[PDB]
């Protein structure tokens, strides 16, 4: 990231640390938990609305030392009043802006924020889970501010959980207890504390609303398919992904001996003497070192992250992911509760900065095999099944007779996002009560408001809806201002959290107090559907069929012959 973004960046630090002051009050509360009291504090917004803040609320045991890279602990009670009047440290991760290493192991906490901690009547529960690819993100407020939000009457939770290495190791012997998936067995936990003692916050513990955008999609998914969340929460919301992106999930079983070695790891290839350095190593050099361990053939293929979820290679008493996540849909609890799945217009527009570094990806789609799903393609991506699978995906996103820049980003928009979408819902259609899964898709482009993840994608000056542009409306961040009330920006605020707090509170998206809506109709899909409708979110609202089922349809076509893959 360029020199002028990052002193940008810190001046805008500088800057949203005199506001976050300036916007604190006097006013402090306590609130009981089933942990003990926690004294939280009233805020104010540019808005001039104000909220409760609870923030560092632990509900996990500290993951450090023994703990590391283990299923997390229930936290200790204490008795007095614990300070939650300012956030925790995010988990440890490199920094996407400076390149630097920053965080700390000790990150398992949660914030909690609400109008009005006296409600007449309690309130729908919202819970956001953080996307950043399962190795960046965090739950601070000059990222993910509830400002937009207490202008409802909800209480909003978000949550933080362990990442990268620390998150998602993975060992295959059965006697050093690291099955991986730690950082979901996080979110399980906090759901677990989100569940028990939201009612002293004013929120329905019988209406609570999971959440999630990218890796946080993939999470929210995966807190609806495990066992151990069985009836915690009642509705949920996939914004740009789910657990069966290629992304969501690796098997990283073999890659903890790579990083040890990229560390400084001297011995063999067991388990043991493995998890024994990589117990005592500093947490910020095992996070440095994280960039380095995939392979080549592994980059070719697609595979994005070295740590990650993975399917357990034995069961333990906490495991989340004990099939890998297809199998886990035939019987999740979760496919019998309200859902709303949606991706913006462009969502693999965000590439455009990887495009920049590496130009030579857009020679891949003269074949496009490396695009193929992995399950079907071979080793090399040389067999002729393989370049057949390569030419019905070239067919759908090459338009003229060389690839451009366009054809490759709109190709990941299919690949990382719509694709597995279309997948789950099919498969979803199989083994389910019955209950409404609505779709939106977000197409409103506005460059007067942003949010940090513009700076990664170099997404300045550039038109289109990339994936992580709606986070804009739902959540403050410090590159944002107060918007006048007339304008486009601040009326998609105004819509989007409206629809997403009508959908926690009912299970249904639809309302007409909702400005725009009077001639929406918007229906649930149903299995029967050959095409897939939608409500398309710009600067009107309006029902649509999904302009991408096209080429969803000729993406279904590499199954042909290998139906029972699909």
């Amino acid at each position: 990231v360029s020199l002028m973004e990052k002193l940008k960046w810190k001046i805008k630090c500088i800057e949203n640390k005199f506001l976050n002051y300036r916007l604190t009050t006097n006013e402090t509360v306590v609130a009981e938990t089933e942990y003990g009291k926690v004294k939280g504090v009233k805020r104010l917004t540019v808005y001039d609305d104000s909220y409760y803040s609870f923030e560092g609320i632990p509900y996990a045991q500290p993951p450090v030392g023994e703990l590391r890279f283990k299923a997390p602990q229930r936290p200790t009670p204490w008795d007095g009043v614990r300070d939650c009047c300012n956030h925790k440290d995010k988990s440890v991760q490199v920094d996407f802006i400076t390149g630097k290493v920053c965080g700390s192991e000790d990150c398992l906490y949660l914030s909690v924020y609400t109008n009005n901690l006296n409600p007449e009547t309690k309130r729908p529960v919202l819970v956001y889970i953080h996307g950043g690819g399962f190795i960046i993100g965090e739950n601070h407020r000059d990222m993910y501010g509830p400002d937009y939000f207490i202008k409802k009457d909800v209480v909003l939770i978000n949550i933080q959980y362990r990442l990268g290495a620390l998150g998602f190791l993975s060992l295959n012997s059965e006697d050093l207890n690291v099955p991986g998936n730690a950082g979901l067995k996080d979110q399980v936990m906090a759901l677990r504390w989100i569940k028990n003692n939201c009612a002293n916050f004013g929120g329905n513990p019988d209406n609570i609303t999971v959440f999630g955008e990218s890796a946080g999609a993939a999470s929210t998914h995966y807190m609806m398919l495990t066992e151990q969340t069985r009836g915690l929460f009642h509705r949920g919301i996939l914004m740009s992904g789910n657990a069966i992106c290629p992304w969501a999930n690796t098997q990283c079983q073999h890659r903890a001996f790579t990083l040890a070695k990229l560390a400084g790891y001297k011995g063999e290839d067991n388990d043991k003497d493995v998890l024994e350095f990589l117990m005592k190593a500093k947490p910020q050099d095992l996070i440095k070192l994280e960039e380095k361990v995939l392979t080549l053939e592994e980059r070719t293929n697609k595979v994005m992250f070295p740590f990650g979820p993975t399917v357990e290679p034995y069961q333990t008493a906490d495991c989340v992911l004990p099939k890998h996540p297809r199998e886990m849909v035939k019987t999740a609890w979760g496919n019998s509760i309200p859902t709303m799945m949606g991706n913006t217009s462009y969502e693999g527009l965000f590439f455009t900065s990887i495009l920049k570094q590496m130009p030579l990806l857009v020679k891949e789609l003269e074949t496009c095999v490396n695009f193929v799903p992995s399950e079907l393609a071979d080793a090399e991506r040389t067999a002729p099944e393989t370049l057949e699978m390569g030419a019905k995906i070239k067919k759908a996103h090459v338009t003229g007779e060389t690839p451009t820049a366009d054809n490759f980003m709109d190709l990941c928009s299919h690949f990382y996002f719509w694709f597995p979408m279309h997948r789950l819902l099919q498969l979803r259609f199989n083994h389910t009560s019955g209950t409404p899964v609505y779709l939106y898709r977000f197409d409103f482009d506005s460059e007067d408001l942003i949010n940090p993840y513009r700076i990664m994608r170099s997404g300045r000056g550039v038109k289109g809806v990339s994936h992580t542009d709606e986070l804009t409306y739902f959540f403050w961040n410090q590159l944002a201002k107060r918007m006048p009330k007339e304008s486009r920006e601040y009326k998609t605020i105004e819509r989007m959290t409206g629809i997403w707090t009508q959908f926690a509170t009912t299970g249904n998206p639809y309302s007409n107090e909702i400005e725009g809506m009077e001639n929406v109709s918007w229906d649930p899909i149903e299995k029967s559907d050959e095409v897939y409708k939608c409500l398309n979110i710009s600067d009107e609202l309006k029902m649509i069929d999904v302009p991408e089922m096209g080429k969803i349809k000729q993406w279904e076509s590499m199954f042909e012959k290998h139906r029972d893959l699909f």
